[PDB]
């Protein structure tokens, strides 16, 4: 028992972290097989960032203009290309520590583990959720670009995020590993306000099921609601509307606990309307929305 | 910016995790050089657990009763011994992925990362604190015994915890890597109770400094308090007494923020008495006590590891 914010073991990703330097600009890269992936803004100077022409900036660089270092050892570049917002550097050798991997584009509300790196060396590993406004509330400092987010399934690493920037509100924005940004953000130094965020309804429901599994059941009530009646309450408290696909994804947790999803929604409605009255759920005084149903299943059997 | 419950990179420890099977029992072992360390209760049947005599039960086993697998490679056991509550199995082959390591016994309130493993496979990593009652509030299922907790200094892994059991109240208990339990617990299926816990004060102060570093300042005030006056309020709300040593280790965070420790203590005193008035600190409606001053510095300055 117990329920913790748990990241995947980072070893398989650590073996892929390199340093990428173009001019004086240096950030982290992801070395998989014979390709190194990193944010394309490594080819920009600070003044370039205000209004970059990435296609022009790329021709004025060359294979020799890229300095890739794997553990203080330099790698040699044999090719350069740009796919959306990621730079791809073909190198001399396939990484011998390349894990079984895929590139995936996650949906908002899905979670993943981030390996925060600086100069190609890891600082820490933590769990994040792709927020409905396509930011993530990460922990990143200057030099962290190129750090990646990932999930690990039975020995295959699914890379889903590469870090590009911190917005003025302190949240983070990035691309998938094909270089397409999550959300409407762009790799330019310009006003880009993230839209207002919302609470991930299905994740909050997943976490309440985790609480019931761990013995917290004071919030269960005898009432029920419909999907439409619940969604009227959700919009009032800035919760994502609940869909039938979300109900189905909670099916495993509803079956293990015997609590129907729309019954749990009735419990959630009361929690939104009345608060918690000085109680906690899984040690939290607030409703937690960065655990997916699959995150709950993994820890809660 | 941002502040997360952040674990160490686990790769170095992942390379040491093996599976240990004795009879119908399988749990995790830690393979360092040519030795595998694991909970000694792997030699017990369920009936043995009610009142085991480990010295007798170990005399009754042999090298061949132990099946050790590192991934898909079987390792052959050439010796078995017991050091307190840990079993030590000498194997023919040294782990080529053995990192620089030490075995340390941590103090209550200190933090570490747990690499949750099952059948020798790492499943997840998270940060936890050694609670003042010498339990940890972990996330563990059946088969997790032998999972280890650790810290990393540059390239050296300091192992400090090996998981042995879940108490009936749902918290977790274990040993250092010399086999000595943290707390008054024993590896026996018998009535056992953890003592009453307290809040780790120096960690709450560290976390408040992390909040200021991240721009949360609404809880700051113009007052300062004395050590004694604070401790009078702290002990009344089940907080650990604040010591001069705790003030000194908070020094870097105090200097980086320009907020004196006893100045922050005035904020903590008001927070303990009055709550947050519907506000949050680093996204939490409660005071967090599982970040040490060193954890805060490591995360907010970008300390890295091999
Ligand atoms: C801060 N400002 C922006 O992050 C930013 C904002 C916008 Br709008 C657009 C871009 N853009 O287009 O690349 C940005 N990235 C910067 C531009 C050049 C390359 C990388 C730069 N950022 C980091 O190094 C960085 C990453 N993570 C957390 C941080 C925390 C503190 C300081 C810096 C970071
Ligand atoms: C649950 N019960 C106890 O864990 C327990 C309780 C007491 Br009282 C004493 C011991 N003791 O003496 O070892 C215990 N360990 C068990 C006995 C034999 C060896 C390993 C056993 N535990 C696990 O497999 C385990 C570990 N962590 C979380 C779990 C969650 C659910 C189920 C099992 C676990």
């Amino acid at each position: 028992s117990g329920f913790r914010k748990m990241a995947f073991p980072s070893g398989k990703v650590e073996g892929c972290m390199v340093q990428v330097t173009c001019g004086t600009t240096t950030l982290n890269g992801l070395w998989l097989d014979d390709v190194v992936y990193c944010p394309r803004h490594v080819i920009c100077t600070s003044e370039d960032m205000l209004n970059p022409n990435y296609e022009d900036l790329l021709i004025r660089k060359s294979n020799h203009n890229f300095l890739v270092q794997a553990g203080n050892v330099q790698l040699r570049v044999i090719g350069h290309s740009m796919q959306n917002c990621v730079l791809k550097l073909k190198v001399d050798t396939a990484n011998p520590k390349t894990p079984k991997y895929k590139f995936v584009r996650i949906q908002p509300g899905q979670t993943f583990s981030v390996l925060a790196c600086y100069n190609g060396s890891p600082s820490g590993v933590y769990q994040c959720a792709m927020r409905p406004n396509f930011t993530i509330k990460g922990s990143f400092l200057n030099g962290s670009c190129g750090s990646v987010g990932f999930n690990i399934d039975y020995d295959c690493v699914s890379f889903c995020y590469m870090h590009h920037m911190e917005l003025p509100t302190g949240v983070h924005a990035g691309t998938d590993l094909e270089g397409n940004f999550y959300g409407p953000f762009v790799d330019r130094q310009t006003a880009q306000a993230a839209g207002t965020d919302t609470t991930i309804t299905v994740n909050v429901l997943a976490w309440l099921y985790a609480a019931v599994i761990n013995g917290d059941r004071w919030f269960l009530n005898r009432f029920t609601t419909t999907l439409n009646d619940f969604n009227l309450v959700a919009m009032k408290y800035n919760y994502e509307p609940l869909t039938q696909d979300h109900v189905d994804i909670l099916g495993p947790l509803s079956a293990q606990t015997g609590i129907a999803v729309l019954d749990m929604c009735a419990s959630l409605k009361e929690l939104l309307q009345n608060g918690m009255n000085g109680r906690t759920i899984l040690g939290s005084a607030l409703l937690e929305d960065e655990f997916t149903p699959f995150d709950v299943v993994r820890q809660c059997s």
